[PDB]
């Protein structure tokens, strides 16, 4: 009644796109630690039951195609779909190695009118990537085509997204530990909300620059879901 | 459902909090904006719901842009120490990232900023909720047949529609989102978590509603609301 139906042969497909090294033209640095993120993610989402595949250093055309294909696959025996983007980013756009592409362009392939097999099923996107230059200085019948999506961004619109080259990204470590522990017994919003809490609290940046010292982060969930979602 | 200790927003405060409703029905000729028939109905329903939840609700009417900012900034400067949370609900014309006063347009992000961490210390670690009934663009959903804290934390925006899309409103029955919202809030407002409620409002607006117009450009259209949460705990209005 108030839950998404999970009675399907497979949980669903999980495309993880891991972008580490970029073309010199985009002039964007190597994202160190992103390999830590991907492997940890691969475990969790696999352990949840997703059929996860990891694609490394994709180009924008490559990403668009990856998604479009999956969009055109047959999802009749799937409960849901999940995509995860690890990259450099700006507002509304994510980086391939050869430039940028709008996030909406990657997602819209799964709109109700463009992926019938995934209608009334959750389509989940998790996006760990910078979202702008800002720093949090801290303190003290028919259904709509845009429905059933959920984007969990690593950060709020306009703000930087922090990643340690040694331990991986703040967001990912958090999402992984919570999932490694309650992925099976909590609802998706409960899970993400705790991730919001752990990133907000447990983390604080440290550099030798005063502009980047003791800075903060809060992830941001967008939901057009229409049911509660549990992975079991 | 199971209520697990260090995971709820602490509600044991003298008061639930302020709920400011901004009911904009009438707009200057120069904005080219029309009379939003249905909105008085929407405002009545909402103020009763939020009163019933226990908010101290205040209704403002046909606001200028300056007024909208002023009352919000001043609201942001009151002493919320004895409140568990704050709510603001905007009913107006809107476009991508902006919302109308009677005399023009002002960025939503600029309204909400007043209640940040560094800017409104007495609402720190407390949920600040924002409900927005307004168009966010012109596109139509045609449908388909079956210690330290970040300054931006503890905000939840519940928009009536997705970015870039239209927002529907019966002159007779009021906007879909609002109708749906108030209904769910009546039943389960005191027994369901905020995200559980808004999800149900998502389902209801998506199913129960379909447009009907003599204009085929506007005929048989659909709508999905959009929830954005920077909350760090579950939020229940009771106990």
């Amino acid at each position: 009644t108030y839950q998404y139906n999970m009675n399907f042969e497979k949980l669903g497909k999980c495309i993880i796109i891991n972008n580490k090294n970029f073309d010199k033209v985009t002039g964007m640095g190597v994202r160190n630690g992103t390999d830590k993120d991907a492997e940890a993610l691969f475990k969790c989402f696999r352990s949840l039951g997703f059929d996860v595949i990891v694609y490394n250093d994709c180009s924008c055309a490559k990403m668009q195609d990856l998604l479009k294909k999956a969009s055109e696959e047959d999802h009749t025996n799937a409960a849901c779909f999940a995509c995860i983007l690890l990259s450099h980013g700006e507002e509304n756009v994510i980086y391939g190695k050869d430039g940028v592409t709008p996030i909406k362009d990657l997602t819209a392939h799964f709109r109700g009118d463009r992926c019938k097999t995934l209608l009334e099923k959750p389509k989940l996107f998790f996006i760990q990537a910078c979202r702008g230059t800002e720093l949090d200085d801290g303190i003290q019948y028919k259904i709509p085509v845009e429905a059933d999506f959920l984007f969990a961004y690593s950060t709020v619109p306009g703000y930087y997204s922090w990643r340690s080259p040694g331990r991986g990204s703040w967001f990912v470590q958090a999402l992984c530990s919570i999932l490694e522990e309650h992925g099976k017994d909590l609802e998706i919003m409960q899970i993400l909300t705790r991730v919001n809490d752990r990133v907000a609290r447990h983390f604080e940046s440290q550099s030798d620059d005063p502009h980047f010292h003791e800075k903060k982060q809060i992830p941001c969930v967008v939901s057009m879901l229409t049911k509660e979602l549990y992975f079991s």
